[PDB]
Parts: structure tokens; C-alpha cells; sequence
């Protein structure tokens, strides 16, 4: 159950995800997964980043789920579950702003 996952914040807004992530104590890769405001059946992986150009900032990645079963940000790299997706991106940055590190504090 994704609702069982501590990083799954459910039905929170994009502005709210940003408020929680834009905390000076959050290292790069601090994250949370929430429902998408705009796409039914889709989720959003919100991630904190930091660089000298932009300072502390947030990136949002749409996660799609096939009726066929797979979860993915890019269709070339799919997972059998949202949890396997989160585990993969915690080890590989690939196209993300940073690999996922720890769950966002509320
Ligand atoms: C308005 C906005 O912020 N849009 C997001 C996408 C997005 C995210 C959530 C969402 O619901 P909400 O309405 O609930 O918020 C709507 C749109 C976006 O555009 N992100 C960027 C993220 C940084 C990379 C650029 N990009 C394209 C891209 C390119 C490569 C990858 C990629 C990631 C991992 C592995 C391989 C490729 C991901 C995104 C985005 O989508």
C-alpha cells in the first residue's frame, strides 16, 4: 500500500509540497510523492534541490501508471510498483535533479 509509505503524502497541493520542501535544513534529494493536481491517476514526485545559481528550489516530476501495470517518469524506464520506482531513483539520478535521499519533514 502506497498510503502505507511514509513518503506518500497523498492529496496535498503543489504549493504545499513547495512550502514543505523549501526549508533550509533540507539537503538535496529531500522528497515526497503526492497525487497530481492536474492528471487523474497520475502522481507527482516533488524533489528539493540546491545549487549556487538557484539556491534552494523544488522540481516536480510526473509519475505515470499504466492500466497495464507499470509506473514511470520516462516510459523507457518502468517499475512494477511506486516503491520500486522510489528505490531505483534513490540510487540513480538519471534525469532527476538529484537522487532521492530522505523523506520531507512536515
Ligand atoms: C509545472 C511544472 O513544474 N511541471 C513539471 C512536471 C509536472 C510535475 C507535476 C505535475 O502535477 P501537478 O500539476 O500536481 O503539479 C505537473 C507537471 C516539470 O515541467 N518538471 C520538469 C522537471 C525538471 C526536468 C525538466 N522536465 C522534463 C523532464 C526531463 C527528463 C526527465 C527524466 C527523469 C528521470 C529519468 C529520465 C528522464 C524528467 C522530466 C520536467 O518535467
Amino acid at each position: 500500500s502506497i498510503q502505507a509509505e511514509e513518503w506518500y503524502f497523498g492529496k496535498i497541493t503543489r504549493r504545499e509540497s513547495e512550502r514543505l520542501l523549501l526549508n533550509a535544513e533540507n539537503p538535496r534529494g529531500t522528497f515526497l510523492v503526492r497525487e497530481s493536481e492536474t492528471t487523474k491517476g497520475a502522481y507527482c514526485l516533488s524533489v528539493s534541490d540546491f545549487d549556487n545559481a538557484k539556491g534552494l528550489n523544488v522540481k516536480h516530476y510526473k509519475i505515470r501508471k499504466l492500466d497495464s501495470g507499470g509506473f514511470y517518469i520516462t516510459s523507457r524506464t518502468q517499475f512494477n510498483s511506486l516503491q520500486q520506482l522510489v528505490a531505483y531513483y534513490s540510487k540513480h539520478a538519471d534525469g532527476l535533479c538529484h537522487r532521492l535521499t530522505t523523506v520531507c519533514p512536515t
